[PDB]
């Protein structure tokens, strides 16, 4: 399940290590010959699982030459989780964007492309551009895809062995092609993998988020409307293969699996990670709390020990810090408005005895050295020299060793946000890389966090315990009790979203069958044998509305039909005439009579166009009205779900009557795209030469 | 005026070089030695200015030795522009912050403080704590002073020769001096000089934002019945006279509450200063507004090297689409010499834009997302590197410069072992990107739009041409930018919408560029008009504080306060018995009904004086007036003989500086509720500015004579069991 999965993948891990060897005998060219030896070979039926270990091999010492970086045993492990259906967990620090070379590289090999996906357009061209040497290295080309980037250069993006761009670019890209009126003009090819960077934003955060294309089709002054439209959660649903990474900043594993059935799989940090996390400690009030603060700061600081300072607001930023001041205890605080003291003074947090202030810390968050960043140091010279150098790491030891030996970076929240998620982030600053370290979190009674206990006299009672100045205790039990309550406030937070999911799960079907249809036309230069097909079942329908089925002379409406044929199909025929003349004529004979006749008609409008012609506006037709049947069931199932409130509710579940509606709807629309497909081509005004 | 200050400074500086060989053969200990020298001179009469040349050699030479760097001749300018009342504007890469250490060196010498003002915290401490060793070198204190420092640190910060903190905690300061109960309370020396370390923010930006201190330390048709009753208002007194508007106030509005206990604006505090000057960079457009409202000369400081950034004609466009697709045929044409462009938006939505058009056209690019800062930095790493292009939204002022080239700093700010080879190759390579980006013009700054003020305009096109680098900039205009909003005509603007601008066809004209510039100009102007009219509703609480300060302080700073007290006791009883008894007037028109119970209630004053008059037909009324004041005096000395001297004149004082803090509360309260009322009590019409300042100018002088009445009755009325 983790240490399962984890065990027999550690067993692969020492095949690749016992590679090495071999693989360090090889020329650079032979190394590049490995891709196309790995094809030969799935070409000849092997199963790309078993290529795992040589191809992992292969990457690990293309790099090296490359970058001379070598992928670590638990990059290695990273790299087998995210071939699967998988988060992969690895701790910030990691080298997340090294170990993603490898499941890139493995599901690059079939031909079929690889997905990497960023949150945003600087990374993907940092990403594609940093590894572009690695993968040309092993014969493979890379792709880069922007916004505003003109359609044949995103082709040849897609059309590289692994392309970079972010989530929004892909899904927007989905939906252009789903809107192509040929398919060469579509820019993707079938989406094979995608392998996401940072799951908590593109994955979860994001998952119902709209993707819309817009436009004043406006058919019938003239307003904008939805054409197209996909969540973020359905687009990544169409990948055969999917995977992604995130920081040991989880809490939302169960929401991976509900959303995506993605596995999350616990990637061990390559260094035992010794940050201690100390029980939180909670007092009566913000003074008391604070006071504790500061007195922790005082006494680590007198040590020789850095501290970080995570609060949730700038007046609580403030308020700490004119209380470490009026204790005498110089800091600095990070102040958003003034971006380049903040990278200054980020850049010697670790240095011995620094106290630094940040305001609802980020995520990930520029890397704290311990002992200060010396290469800051040499940075500001201007003339940097050998000795020179040579001093500044020198004494630079000294002091990293000696801010490990104090404890290494200690981090303080002043507060717990309501997500873990966020509280995680900032512990997270601290013992990186095997690095010494630890956490401390303060509440109060106070705390606006204490109210997600729902109860004012539940809360309270910790008052009983007492708080009592200076004399703290500890209790472990309440550290447990404040996971636990944002656990639930999260799990309270997904059902409702979870909830939100299975109506987006009708809209999502409903999406899927009209493109699968839509793409099924798409990808037919001859469209013929369906048009045939429709043209019967549009004419019977029709038919039926004024002849009911079987019944006799005297139920049938031939004025009501006569005028129908005329008004939709063109086709003005003297039916009245024909029955009162051939008491022959069943009701049988005079359905093909018509039928007959539409399409003779046809077929001379054919003769004067030419058939070619014909089959490409046949298909254009079809795509055509099934695109504006879409806008138009799109803008009326936004209605229809908005006003899902007051519909089902007297013992019936609204949704099973929502699904009722929609089912109802989609089927109706359906009929109708064959209605107005067969009165266009019925209707199409040719100007008919003589014979 | 610029030209000929410029002139006799360049000769100082002459003087200044000379001296550097005299400065050379001083040991440390001789340097250090010529503080207390210049302060031997100064206290024999010199004047301070005629020390300029040999202490600005002397800080020259200590900074050569503590900071490795030798002020520069334009440094030296700015410099002494800072020693008289100027705005020195220095442009971005200037070396600000070591120029400021002249003229803080050299107002430190008389022994009266030097305040530098720093825009926050960090810098405070930062170049407080970079500067100590050169002050240090040269005999003087640095002290730094900041929010929650206890009043013994800040003391010690403000007797320090030079001083560094924020704006907000020099004024909080001043505020809180002026609520203290005795002189050694107080925190701060005599206001003597303000160096300003970037005055845009400082003194335009926040010129009219009140620093205010608050505390819990309160103590406790229609308008006919409302009128009408009670125990305070009855005579038949209008409910809203200026007067009884805190009252009206109640009515308006039918724990314990916390109100204004003092407030300043930053404009204000800085007019405190004996001295005041600043610097900022080449911005200027402001220079007007300076001299209005502080009385600052703006004095253009010239570069160390020549600036030769390329300020290239405004281009305007009839739709925003031509103007686009004309910023993308300039940043191809550029990038293709290999020139790097920076492009400047006014919005995030203008960036995509530029951005996604850039991309159709092939041309790679970053853009700063306010998002992503660890980007943002990597980004402006390489903006300089060649055929670099970034796009920037509402860029601030100054910024981190972009170096041409690269930074041969951030590539080994990546190294974690470097050696000579390695370095001299990083370096060696860079030198040949430099000189080729030089040689491609030096960094293209592209406006998109231009902003209302020009002042931002002149920020961004200041990124490029820093230190004598080769340089360019142009800003694009449409006939759509709100920027033609400027002009306050429809019409007048579209006649561009008649020298209609056509396709492969630009022209240039001179007159546009100066038509925009101008435009902004009667901007700026117009916003300063309306601006004035505002700091003019400032002068009237200015002019109040200031006095009523002014008195405070007085009071604080005298240990004895009974010749003041007895000169408004006379004060108070000849006009409350002028109340009743009209001078040299005959027994026939007193009041005594009236008279005898106002002493009695006012004052604790029981005098049965009708039986004086009565029984003595032979006083009269001066000598009447004699014997009331005799009696007060009387029972007052009786409570000093149980209390003692000191104990009495220390209540005495106290009791003054706690009603006049009480009454000025009040009146602060007041004038707020004035100044708001003073938006819809009848017109803009009858001067509404002009009636507020004579009503509150009025409440000012009777709350003058209030105190004066307040305390005596305090003072009367006191309690001490005999
Ligand atoms: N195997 C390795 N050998 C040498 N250096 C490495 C190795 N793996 C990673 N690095 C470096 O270590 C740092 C971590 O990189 P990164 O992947 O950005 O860390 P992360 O926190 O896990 N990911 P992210 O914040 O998404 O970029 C980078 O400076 C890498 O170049
Ligand atoms: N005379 C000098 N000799 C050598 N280096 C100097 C000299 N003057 C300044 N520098 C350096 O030039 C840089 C400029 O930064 P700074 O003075 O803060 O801002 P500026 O734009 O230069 N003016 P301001 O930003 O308001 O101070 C700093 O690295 C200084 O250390």
């Amino acid at each position: 399940r983790n240490d399962r999965t984890l065990r027999r993948m550690r067993k692969v891990v020492n095949i690749i290590n016992a590679m090495e060897p071999e693989m360090e005998k090889l020329s650079d060219e032979e190394l590049k010959g490995k891709t196309a030896e790995f094809r030969a070979r799935l070409e000849k039926g092997e199963v790309l699982e078993n290529l795992i270990p040589e191809a992992f091999a292969v990457v690990r010492e293309a790099s090296k030459r490359v970058f001379g970086m070598r992928h670590f045993d638990v990059q290695l492990l990273g790299g087998m989780v995210l071939n699967e259906r998988c988060i992969a967990e690895m701790r910030t620090g990691e080298g997340k964007t090294l170990t993603a070379t490898l499941p890139a590289y493995l599901n690059a090999l079939t031909g079929k492309g690889v997905h990497v996906v960023t949150v945003n357009d600087y990374l993907a061209q940092r990403d594609a551009e940093n590894n572009r040497p690695l993968f040309e290295f092993l014969g493979l080309t890379v792709g880069i895809n922007l916004p505003g980037m003109p359609a044949p250069a995103k082709r040849e993006a897609y059309a590289a062995d692994i392309t970079y761009g972010t989530n929004n670019e892909y899904g927007f890209d989905y939906l252009r092609d789903n809107m192509a009126f040929s398919p060469e003009e579509r820019v993707q090819r079938k989406l094979h993998y995608a392998l996401v960077d940072e799951v908590d934003s593109i994955l979860i955060d994001e998952a119902r988020t709209p993707l819309i294309i817009s436009g004043p089709a406006e058919d019938s002054q003239n307003e904008n409307q939805t054409l197209a439209s996909i969540t973020f959660q359905n687009y990544f649903r169409l990948y055969e293969k999917l995977a992604g990474m995130t920081g040991t900043a989880d809490t939302e594993a169960f929401e991976f699996s509900s959303i995506y059935k993605l596995d999350t799989v616990v990637v061990p940090t390559n260094r035992p990670m010794i940050r201690k996390d100390l029980p939180d400690l909670v007092y009566m009030t913000e003074a008391e709390k604070i006071q504790a603060i500061i007195e922790d700061i005082k006494e680590r600081t007198a040590k020789g020990q850095p501290v970080l300072v995570g609060t949730i607001s700038i007046e609580k930023s403030e308020l700490v810090s004119n209380e470490l001041t009026k204790a005498g205890i110089k800091h600095n605080v990070l102040n958003a408005k003034f971006h380049a003291n903040e990278a200054a003074i980020v850049a010697q947090a670790g240095y011995p005895a620094a106290v630094t202030i940040a305001t609802n810390m980020a995520g990930r968050g520029t890397d704290i050295v311990l002992g200060g960043s010396w290469q800051a140091e040499v940075a500001a010279l201007e003339n940097p020299t050998a000795e020179q150098i040579e001093k500044i790491k020198a004494d630079w030891q000294v002091r990293h060793d000696a801010v490990l030996e104090a404890g290494g970076l200690h981090i303080i929240g002043t507060e717990r946000h309501e997500s873990r998620r966020i509280d995680n982030q900032l512990r997270g600053r601290s013992g990186r890389q095997g690095d010494a370290g630890s956490s401390r979190f303060y509440l109060s009674m106070e705390d606006a966090l204490m109210r997600i206990f729902a109860s004012d006299r539940v809360s309270g009672m910790m008052r009983k315990l007492g708080m009592k100045p200076g004399e703290a205790i500890e209790h472990p039990w309440v550290t447990k009790a404040i996971a636990n309550a944002q656990r639930k406030v999260e799990s309270r937070n997904f059902d409702i979203r979870k909830q939100l999911l299975e109506y987006d799960d009708v809209a999502n079907d409903q999406r899927r069958a009209i493109y699968s249809q839509r793409n099924e036309l798409l990808d037919v230069s001859d469209v013929s044998e369906t048009i045939n097909s429709i043209r019967e079942d549009v004419f019977k329908a029709t038919i039926d509305a004024y002849i009911p089925p079987q019944s006799l002379e005297e139920m049938w409406d031939i004025p009501g039909l006569q005028e129908r044929l005329k008004n939709d199909f063109d086709l003005d025929l003297p039916i009245a005439e024909w029955l009162d003349k051939e008491p022959e004529l069943h009701e049988e004979t005079l359905r093909e009579r018509i039928l007959a006749q539409s399409i003779e008609v046809y077929q001379r409008k054919e003769e004067v166009v030419g058939a070619e012609m014909m089959r490409h506006f046949e298909k254009g037709v079809m795509l055509q009205t099934l695109d504006s049947l879409w806008k138009e069931h799109l803008a009326a199932m936004d209605y229809l779900r908005q006003g899902i409130h007051l519909r089902g509710y007297a013992q019936k579940d609204p949704k099973q009557e929502y699904k009722r509606e929609s089912f109802s709807m989609f089927a109706a629309m359906l009929e109708s795209l064959k209605y107005e497909v067969i009165s266009t081509l019925s209707k199409v005004q040719v100007r008919m030469p003589e014979e």
